[PDB]
C-alpha cells in the first residue's frame, strides 16, 4: 500500500507482475517435461529428476519476486497461465534445446526489467535482480550449454546408446 | 503406453487429467490468497502461512495424480490454468468461507471421479483415491469449518480485535 | 588521506558525513522513544524493547558508514546532533507513525547518495549502499507498516485493551 | 510519575538530565577519537580500540542513568549534543592527555551529583552512584595515567617509534 | 560459444582478456617480491609471507575472471607475462610503495571495466566486479596505506631497528 | 649472497633461473589447457580438473626451485612467460599428445641441469633434483602414457562417445 511505498513506480509494479506470470508458467512447462520423461516408453529417470527440480526453482523464483512485491507495497495481479507450448518432448536432445530457449527468453526479460529499473532510478530492485536472479540464470544457463554439447558428442555417435549413457553417467538420479 | 495399459479406461484417463488442472488451480488460489493476507495493508502472517500451506499441499495432490497417471500407462495431459476468481479476498472470514467452498468442490470432483472408477471397475484408481485423497479432504474440510465457527465467534463480538486474536492464537506463526 | 584515496569525489565524502549525522540522530530519537516507553505511567516493555533495539541498529549503521570513509580515504567531520522533535511520543500508534516517517526519511537519504554515487561513476559506493543498506530498510519499513495495521485493527476496536494485547502477543518481550 | 515517585527532588531529577547529556556527549567524543585513530595516515589500531571501547561504556553509562530516572519516577529529558571539541587529536599522547581531562571532568559531574544528593537526604541516588560509577572512575583514571607514563617515557626518548611500540605491546588489538 | 552467449559484447570480452593479464603480471610481480625478503641479505619473513600471499590472490583474481569469461560464452585468449620492472626491491617501504601503486593501477583497470559494462548495459559483469573485487580492493589498499604509515613512523626514527620491528611485530610469520 | 653461498657455480645459478621460467610456462600453458576443455563447447570437465591440477604441480614446482636457488645464496631472475603455443587444444586425444611432448621436454631439462650439477660436483643439486622432480616426473609421464594408450583405444572405435567414456570413467570429476 501507500503507507510503505516508496521509489517505485508503476510500471516497474507491472513489469514485475508480468515477471511472476513468466516464472510460473516456465515452472509449469518443467512439469510437463519432467512428466513427460518419465513415461514407460521414454523412462529416463535422471532427465526427469533434472526438470523436475527446474520446475521447483522457477517456482521458488515466482515466490520471491511476489515475496519483494509485497515488501516494496505493490500489488500481486494474477493472470491466466498458459498450457506449456508442446504436449511431447522428443529426445533429450529436443529437450535440453527448449529448456536452454525458454531459459534464454527468462534471461532477456530479467535484463529488461533490470534496465527498467536502472531508466527509473530504483536500486532496490537492481540489486535484487543482481542479487538473486542474474547469477543464478547466468549459471544454468552455461550447465545446460555444457549439457547440450555431452548429448550432441553422444547421440552423433549412436543414439540410444548415447541418450542412455548420458542419463546414467551426467545426471543425477 | 500400451506396453503397460491394463484396465485402465480413457473415460478415467481424461478425468484425471482434468482432476490434475483443478488441484492446480486450486494450489494458484491458495498462492493468491496467502500474498494477499502479506500485503502491508492486511498483514495477517498466520492465516498467509496457512494459505502457503495449503498451496503446497494442493500441488502435491497434483504431482501424485500425475505419478499415478504415468504409472498407469496413461498420457498427461496440460491445460491453461486459469487466473484466481478475485484479485482481493476481504477479510479473514471471507477468505476462510471462499477455501471451503473451493475444498467441497475438489471433494466432489474426487467423489465422481471414484464413482466413474466404481462404474468402470477399476479398483486400483478407487483405492489410490481412498488411500491418498478423500480422508486428507474430510479432514481439511472439517478443521476449516472449526475455524470458520472460531472467526464467526470473535468477529460478531468485536471484528477487528477478533481478526487479530485469531491469527495470534490459533494460527500457527 | 590522498595516500589512498581514489575515485572518491568531495561531494560523496560531504554527503556521508551528513548521512552519519542523519544516523546518530534517528539513533538517539529511538533512544527517547525507547524509553518513553518503559516510564510507569505508560509501561508497554515490548514497545520499550523494539525502540531500544532500533537504537542499537542505527548506532551501528553511523559506525559503519564511518569505516567505509576512512577505508576510502575520506575524513569524518562530526556536527552537533538535535534533540528528537519530541518530549513524549503519545500512543503506540502516535510512536509508530512517528517511526515510519522517520525510516522514510532516512531511506530518501539513501537513495540520494545511491544517485550521486551513480552520477560520479563510484560504484564501490553505490554497491556498498545496495549490500548493507537498501535491502535492510526496505524490510524494516515494510514490518513498520505491518505493525501499523495490526495497532490500527486493534485500538479502533477498544483503544487499551487493543494497545496491551498488541505489546503482548506481536512484541518481543 | 507521580505514582511511584517518592523522596526524589526536582533538582536531582535535572541534574540526573544534566549527566546523561554529559555522559552522551562524552561518548560521542570517543567515537570521534577511536575513528580518528583508524585513518590510514594514522593507522594505530590498538588505540583506536581503545577509544571505541570508551565510547560504548559511556553510552552504557548514560542509559543506566535512563534506566534509573524511570525506576524512581522523574522524566528524561534530551538535549542537543555538542559536537567534540576538536575535529583532529593529534598524537596517542596529545590524545590520551585529552581523554583524562574529560574523564577528570565527568567525576567532577558525578561528585557534585553525589553532594547534591547527599544534602537531599537522597541515599538510594548516593549508592547508585558509589556502587555503578565512582568506583568505575578511579579505575579508569588510574589506568589513563599508567598509559600516560608509559607513552611519556617512551616517546622522550624516540617519537615515532615509541608510539608504534606502545600500540603494540600495551594496547589490546 | 554463440550457445550459450547473450548480452556479451566482444568490448567486453576483451577487456576481460586483458584484465586476466593484468592479475597474472601483478601476481608475478609479487612472486618477486616475496622471494627477494627471503634473500639471505634481506632475510625478513614476514614481508614475504605477505607478498606471497598476495600472489596466490591475484592468480585466484585471474581463475575467478577466466571461469566468468567462459559462463558468459566469451573466449580466453592468452599473451605473454611481462616479467617485473624491478629485479630487486630496496626497503620493505620501497617495496610497500611499489605495492600501493600496482594495487591502484589494478583497482583503476577495475573501475574502467565497471563504466564499460554500465555503458553496454551489462548488469552480470557489473555486479561480478563489486561482488567479487571491487570491495576486495578497496580493504587492500586501506591496509597497505596503514602498513606504510607504521613502517614511516618506523624508519625515520631508526632505520634498521624499525624495519625489524615492523617485520616482527605487525606482519604475521 | 656470498654470505652463505658454498659449491654453487654461476653456471647452475643461471640454469636454475631458466628452470623456473620453464617450469611456469608449463603452469601457463596447463592453464591454458584447463580452461579450454571448460568451455560450453568442449565442456569435459574432467579433463579441465586434469589439467588445472596440472597447473598447480607446475607451478609449486617453480617455487620449490626459487627457494632452493635462495637457500645456496644464488639470486633469482625473472624472464618474461612466453604465451602457450597454442589457443585452442583440439580434442583430448590432441591435448594429452601435447602434455606429454612438454612434459618430455622439461624431463630433458631437468636431467640436462642434472648432468650440468654432476660436472661441477654439486651434489646437494642433484639429490636435490632426484629427491624432488626426477621420480615426480618419470610417474607422471607414466600416467600420462597410459591415458593415450586407453583414449587412442575408445577414439577409434566411436570418437565422441569414446572421449565422453574417458572422462567419465576414468578422470576424476
Ligand atoms: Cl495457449
Ligand atoms: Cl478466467
Ligand atoms: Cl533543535
Ligand atoms: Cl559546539
Ligand atoms: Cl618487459
Ligand atoms: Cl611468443
Amino acid at each position: 500500500s501507500s503507507q510503505i511505498r516508496q521509489n517505485y513506480s508503476t510500471e516497474v509494479e507491472a513489469a514485475v507482475n508480468r515477471l511472476v506470470n513468466l516464472y510460473l508458467r516456465a515452472s509449469y512447462t518443467y512439469l510437463s517435461l519432467g512428466f513427460y520423461f518419465d513415461r514407460d516408453d521414454v523412462a529416463l529417470e535422471g532427465v526427469c529428476h533434472f526438470f523436475r527440480e527446474l520446475a521447483e526453482e522457477k517456482r521458488e523464483g515466482a515466490e520471491r519476486l511476489l515475496k519483494m512485491q509485497n515488501q516494496r507495497g505493490g500489488r500481486a495481479l494474477f493472470q491466466d497461465l498458459q498450457k506449456p507450448s508442446q504436449d511431447e518432448w522428443g529426445t533429450t536432445l529436443d529437450a535440453m534445446k527448449a529448456a536452454i530457449v525458454l531459459e534464454k527468453s527468462l534471461n532477456q526479460a530479467l535484463l529488461d526489467l533490470h534496465a527498467l529499473g536502472s531508466a527509473q532510478a530504483d536500486p532496490h530492485l537492481c540489486d535484487f535482480l543482481e542479487s538473486h536472479f542474474l547469477d543464478e540464470e547466468v549459471k544454468l544457463i552455461k550447465k545446460m550449454g555444457d549439457h547440450l554439447t555431452n548429448i550432441q558428442r553422444l547421440v552423433g555417435s549412436q543414439a540410444g546408446l548415447g541418450e542412455y549413457l548420458f542419463e546414467r553417467l551426467t545426471l543425477k538420479h
